[PDB]
């Protein structure tokens, strides 16, 4: 069962993965680090200093999304675009566990928990960051639009669930 092989998913991927430029390649390569788990420890330390009330919600939300993301990654074991499709523009050598996008889920988890109760321009900054991570995964050729949409969905839900608890 390959859930990534429907017309809307493949046509959307081609539109993003083919609209390229060397400056986009550099920007998204530099930007990808902000969607990895390597920002979590630096971020949590700064939260502990300036926004300690957000530390516990973010930790619980990241735990929720991480468990949910690795579970779906293991059960579905979907191929990434470099395996399913031909002539994929690849920025990172990733091939498997496509569904869903963990970087997108974490980024939307960060944006959901940290936007709560904050000024409007802070919400726009965080959710533009989350959007660019999701766009970066498709531009890098390592994810399908289905992976980043569900990943974003997981991140938003787990962030909201954590804020309520």
């Amino acid at each position: 069962m390959v859930i990534e092989d429907f017309a809307l998913n493949l046509e959307l991927f081609r539109l993003i993965n083919n609209a390229r430029h060397p400056l986009l390649d550099v920007f998204f390569t530099h930007f990808a680090y902000l969607g990895s788990g390597y920002v979590l420890f630096p971020l949590l330390i700064f939260l502990f200093i300036f926004r300690k009330e957000k530390v516990k919600p973010l930790i619980l939300a990241i735990m929720l999304e991480t468990v949910l993301v690795i579970s779906l990654k293991t059960f579905f074991n979907q191929p990434r675009p470099a395996i399913l499709l031909e002539d994929v523009n690849l920025l990172f050598p990733l091939h498997w566990r496509s569904f869903p996008s963990g970087d997108t889920a974490m980024a939307f988890t960060i944006a959901t928990v940290l936007s709560h109760g904050e000024k409007l321009h802070i919400k726009a900054i965080l959710f533009l960051y989350a959007f660019l991570i999701g766009y970066e995964r498709i531009y890098a050729g390592v994810h399908f639009p289905l992976d980043v949409f569900v990943g974003a969905l997981i991140g938003i839900i787990c962030g909201i669930i954590s804020l309520k608890y």
